[PDB]
């Protein structure tokens, strides 16, 4: 009754252009098989939104990427937070819920916000820039390892470690296992900074220890909860801002209907979330038989969501292949949902609002003037260059 299919997924073919076999993938059924890797496929919206929403039968202790905890050693000590089910996950998930609360944000908004601008301005200067160097990546080193409190030693780890978590959750191909060798000197220096001292008192680093007086986590805890905000958050973010200047770029009329309505930033933000998805794919592990779809699943199987072909299934969107920076976005799986969602969401909100209004007020046109390319990841969808001609307003 499950068809079974030999796309993978995880193949430089599939990252070049994934979308028609996403297609192939959601009309083929509600579940499929990748007889590739072994594993179960979810593609349709209503699905992945079902699996996501049922974390009793479809956990994440297991870990979230294709290797089984259950079966396999996991590469690092497992997150507290991501590679948890209630009740375990539930604590420090409440912690990293008061860190990066909406509170927070009125903390850090100002700086935020005038780093965008002034970066900005600063590439209007330069007119023509790589995107993704010069402004996607740029952009978030230059705010959230400040916010995170971190030393300034060290910092060049901060993206290759990023990339090594997200390779780590796919399957033992050549990108996974490249990066998971001599990648010792990375997790070095990522745990050495969890440490208390090592984190700038009123940072996110040091409120996430000074939790430990409360309950919620130990001492003993903490060093791994700062671990999970050195692992997400970056590369995901970068992913995203760089994509929503791809889409402002290469759709001209948004561009102009975000100049008209600034206000328009956040959702615009929203919108690349879901057209891009940076986070493409996500594993779940069965822990009983379970009916999704019609089809029946074994116990202690692999599921693989696809969150950008969730976001992109024209059961449930609209011209979904189109940006749309005045779509109705609310129930896009981008963030995920449910009690795992996107604990970081109002940071990632934060930088690329700020960044699109910023280009809002100060930009009147974006044009592609550069050789455009890919950057491979088993798990994160984004570009690696993107040379563009910013034309001031
Ligand atoms: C556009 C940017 C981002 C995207 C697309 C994204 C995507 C996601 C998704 C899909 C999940 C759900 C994982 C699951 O259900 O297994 C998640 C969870 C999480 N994210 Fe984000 N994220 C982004 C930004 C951030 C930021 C800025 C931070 C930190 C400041 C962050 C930290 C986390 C953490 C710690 C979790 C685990 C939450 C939990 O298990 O309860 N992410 N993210
Ligand atoms: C959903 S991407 C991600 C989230 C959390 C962590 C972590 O807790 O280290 C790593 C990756
Ligand atoms: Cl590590």
């Amino acid at each position: 009754t499950i068809p079974h299919l030999a796309i993978d997924p995880f193949s430089l073919d599939f990252f070049d252009d994934p979308y028609p076999d996403q297609q192939t993938l959601r009309d083929a059924g509600p579940v499929v098989y990748l007889d590739k890797w072994n594993v179960y496929g979810v593609a349709r919206y209503a699905e992945v939104h079902a699996v996501l929403n049922d974390p009793t039968t479809f956990c994440s202790s297991r870990g979230v990427g294709l290797s089984d905890f259950k079966k396999e050693k996991p590469w690092r000590p497992p997150s507290l937070i991501l590679e948890a089910d209630p009740p375990a996950h539930t604590r420090p998930r409440a912690v990293l819920s008061k860190v990066l609360s909406p509170a927070t944000m009125k903390t850090i908004r100002d700086g935020f916000a005038a780093a965008a601008d002034a970066k900005v301005d600063e590439l209007l200067q330069r007119g023509c820039i790589d995107a993704i160097a010069d402004l996607a990546e740029a952009y978030p080193l230059s705010v959230f390892p400040d916010a995170m409190g971190l030393k300034q030693e060290g910092r060049e780890h901060l993206l290759p470690y990023a990339g090594l978590v997200f390779n780590a959750f796919g399957p033992p191909n050549e990108l996974r296992q490249t990066a998971i060798e001599r990648s010792a000197p990375h997790q070095a220096y990522v745990n050495e900074q969890c440490q208390r001292p090592n984190l700038a008192p009123g940072g996110f680093g040091a409120c996430i220890h000074a939790f430990t007086d409360t309950g919620e986590i130990t001492p003993d805890e903490a060093p791994l909860l700062v671990r999970s905000l050195l692992s997400a958050g970056l590369d995901e973010t970068v992913n995203g801002i760089g994509a929503a200047v791809y889409c402002l770029a290469r759709f001209p009329g948004e561009l102009q209907r975000l100049r008209s309505d600034p206000t328009l930033a956040r959702n615009a933000f929203e919108e690349a979330v879901r057209f891009e998805s940076p986070v493409q794919t996500f594993f779940r592990t069965t822990t009983r038989e379970v009916e999704l779809g019609g089809a029946v699943i074994g116990e202690g199987e692999k599921v693989l969501m696809f969150l950008g072909s969730a976001n992109r299934d024209p059961r449930r969107w609209s011209d979904p292949d189109l940006y749309d920076i005045t779509r109705k976005t609310s129930g896009h799986v981008g963030f995920g949902s449910g009690v795992h969602m996107c604990v970081g969401q109002l940071v990632a909100r934060l930088e690329g609002e700020v960044m699109l209004s910023a280009l809002a007020r100060k930009v009147a046109a974006i044009d592609i003037d550069g050789p455009v390319k890919r950057r491979f990841n088993n798990t994160l969808r984004g570009l690696e260059s993107l040379p563009v001609k910013l034309t001031p307003a």
